[PDB]
């Protein structure tokens, strides 16, 4: 039995992004997982780190540091709720999902904002304790990204540049930095200007390859692996 | 004469980021720039691209598509009012100045929310107009960037690999894909782990650095610098 969570992050229900996400939860709930999804716009899900994610007594109140305050927060549990309940299902996850289109060569703001805002220190890391002493260590986490360019543009020459170069501050500076260990990226090219035939192809590729997850293994998420030589 | 945006991203004007901004607005303004700083926490600016961007009725409110959507909006003067009022900073600005703390090897989403909004098609960048050929082509941009990681840390076998590699999609992906021409970016590694004088050091730097900032060159912006 598994435990997935789905971070998702599209504004439309019928988006390609929507179609991708629907998949994931149908083929994972037909292989009997637990499915649970974050859908971060209609949860108006809020993006900026600020004083309203402590509730208690702040540990300096005179000058104001997220990153010791959120820590604090964590360990006192007086972190803002909204931030506790996405934890718990990060916490019960085996795979965390990460659905979304690429908004200059990264996540949605929203998303972004998940990630500042969730994955606090206790919690995500420490200090030490991160990377391969990450606290979400023995999880497993996946992006699945569209883009507006084509395959093509995202190859080192390449107007701009390798897929993989972009993945690095989500996949290795995040992602491996508490922890998890990273599956390939599930990258669908350029779905506005795809045919039907190739959207439904690009579409069924993700729920095939959702069919043997649970036996990938992981990237060795490394500078060679992202940026070669 | 010339005009300058700050596009500022914390949420404690004591913090170290403050102080940096302050010396930027202190220097630039003497120097007789016209100086604009959009603090986006004071602001309480909206992150999240959504429909309530677009005023009045929508191109198509059966299926929403942000871009198209946004697009036609800029096209016909009808997006939100935060995001003109943003707009209007940049098209007047020569120089735009970007100062946060590093957040996950990228910007606090409050201010990627602001690159998602107000960098619009239409306004930053159109098929063609882009990278080169971008919408704010002859326009200035600067990544002025602390850090809680040492300056060792970020070398290509520290921790956390080379600097240029998350200056990638923010210098690369956003400010040269809508025609900015990148300066050096401003890196104050750092600043919590530092002495007292360490810090005012750092701050002084950026803020001799300014006096000539006008006289740069703006970098290679290619794969190359960033990672060869
Ligand atoms: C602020 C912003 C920044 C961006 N930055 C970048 C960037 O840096 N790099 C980049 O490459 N792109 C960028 N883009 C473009 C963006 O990544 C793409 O627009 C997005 O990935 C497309 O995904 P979607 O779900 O919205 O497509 P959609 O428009 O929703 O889907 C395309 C088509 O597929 C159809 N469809 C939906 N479901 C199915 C299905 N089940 N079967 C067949 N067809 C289906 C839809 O009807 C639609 O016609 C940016 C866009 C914005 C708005
Ligand atoms: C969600 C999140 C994600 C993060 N991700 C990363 C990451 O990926 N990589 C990374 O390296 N770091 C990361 N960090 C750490 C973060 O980047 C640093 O905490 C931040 O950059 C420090 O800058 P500051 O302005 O907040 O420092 P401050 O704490 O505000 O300043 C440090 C000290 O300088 C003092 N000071 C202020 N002004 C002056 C002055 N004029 N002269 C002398 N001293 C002064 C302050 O009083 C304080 O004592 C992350 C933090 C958070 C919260
Ligand atoms: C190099 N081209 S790309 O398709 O890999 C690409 C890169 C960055 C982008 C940033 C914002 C939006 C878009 C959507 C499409 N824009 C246009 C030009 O109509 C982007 C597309
Ligand atoms: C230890 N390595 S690091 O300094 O390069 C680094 C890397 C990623 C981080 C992600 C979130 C938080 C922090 C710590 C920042 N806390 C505060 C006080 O603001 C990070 C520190
Ligand atoms: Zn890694
Ligand atoms: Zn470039």
């Amino acid at each position: 039995g598994k435990k997935v969570l789905i971070v998702y992050a599209h504004q439309e229900p019928k988006s390609f992004n929507g179609s991708l996400k629907n998949v994931a939860v149908d083929e994972l709930s037909r292989q009997g997982c637990t499915v649970t999804v974050s859908d971060l716009y209609a949860m108006n899900f809020e993006p900026r780190a600020t004083d309203k994610d402590i509730t208690g007594t702040l540990s300096n109140p005179e000058v104001f540091n997220y990153g010791v305050e959120t820590h604090e927060a964590y360990k006192q549990r007086s972190l803002a709720s909204d931030i506790t309940d996405e934890q718990k299902k990060v916490r019960e996850a085996d795979l965390v999902i990460f659905q979304f289109p690429l908004y200059w060569f990264s996540v949605p703001a929203i998303l972004k904002g998940w990630m500042d805002r969730v994955l606090c220190q206790g919690f995500a890391f420490d200090i030490p304790g991160f990377y391969d002493s990450g606290l979400l260590q023995g999880k497993l986490a996946l992006l699945s990204v569209t883009t507006g360019g084509t395959a093509e543009m995202y190859t080192k020459t390449g107007v701009n540049g390798d897929s993989r170069y972009f993945l690095w501050p989500l996949q290795h500076g995040t992602l491996h930095f508490c922890g998890f260990k990273v599956l390939a990226p599930q990258i669908s090219f350029a779905p506005e200007i795809a045919s039907e035939e190739e959207r439904k192809g690009m579409v069924a590729a993700w729920s095939q390859r959702l069919q043997t997850i649970w036996k990938e293994e992981p990237i060795p998420c490394t500078a060679h692996w992202h940026f070669g030589q």
